[PDB]
């Protein structure tokens, strides 16, 4: 079977590089998620069913601790239960790299087509789980009109985004946390 | 057996909080590593053979590409073969997490104190593969004259550092990258 490996971290505040120069896109308080789409030689492919119940461990699992600073006693907490929150997503297939000799190969990973459309499918799923307005936002999940983006600096407050990397580019990352509490799942 | 967990990203700079409250230590390119250290019930501890081997994969095996942006032709590159770049290693426990039903369990996760020794130990392995003169820095990495630390603010050289958290704190984040290209290998 083909796995999903995600790396979760809590984010504060995100800048990613989406055209692989200087236009960034920004997300506030929520996650971080950094995504890779393996397999076996003899794997079955991911369906539909099974891209959908890994986005279901993503928002249904009690995670992260740092979502609601205004809580008296602080228990890790789902994004589900927490809609507002913003959520990053970065295309980083290397995660499947592993060590041979003193090089790293990457045979665990999907080829590029089918990469690039089970990414698309999975930040589609995504969108929709969170709520999104997909006629509002453009391909990376900032507004569609440059006027209602966030500011380019200082502190911005959540917004129940779904930001998305562009695949293939290079992912330039400016990332802020009050402390990570990396996550790592395979799904 | 036990496992040496590390998730590995390309830095360009970071910036570690190491007092739980506002003090932060500084490196500039190079590699973060976020260290795990898992076990089952019934495994073996980790000798310092195998603490050493587990620093030997860190550092000879070529994995990021951006260390050497002089290079015509970029390659994979080990940190072995690029003395100067800094290593920002932040303890991430977490790592070994894994889900149940809605929750995360770290049964996996060595105790404590076993994985303050093994931290504690990794990173003056780390400090000593790298040249790391131990008389001249604090428990961090960082120098032990106040005045030879790096600026607060903007953009700093890489300096041969090996910077480490604080083992049993909250590991605040700054981090930048031109992209991560994240690896996740298990020694």
């Amino acid at each position: 079977h083909m796995t999903i490996r995600v790396m979760l971290q809590a984010m504060d505040q995100g800048h990613l590089l989406v055209n692989n120069v200087d236009k960034y896109v920004r997300a506030g308080r929520g996650v971080m998620v950094y995504i890779a789409f393996l397999s076996d030689r003899d794997s079955a492919p991911i369906t539909d069913e099974a891209l959908r119940h890994a986005v279901g461990v993503l928002l249904h699992t009690k995670i992260f601790t740092h979502f609601s600073p205004e809580k008296m006693i602080n228990q890790p907490q789902s994004l589900e239960e927490c809609p507002e929150m913003d959520i990053l997503i970065v295309p980083q297939a290397s995660l499947g790299g592993k060590v041979k000799g003193r090089s790293v190969q990457f045979h665990q990973l999907v080829a590029k087509d089918v990469g690039a459309a089970l990414y698309d499918r999975f930040c589609h799923f995504v969108r929709v789980a969170r709520g999104v307005d997909e006629s509002r936002v453009d391909a990376n999940g900032a507004p569609r009109s440059e006027g209602d983006a966030p500011k380019a600096e200082g502190w911005i407050k959540y917004n129940s985004r779904v930001i998305s990397g562009t695949f293939g580019n290079r992912q330039g990352l400016r990332f802020e946390s009050e402390g990570p509490f990396t996550h790592m799942f395979d799904i």
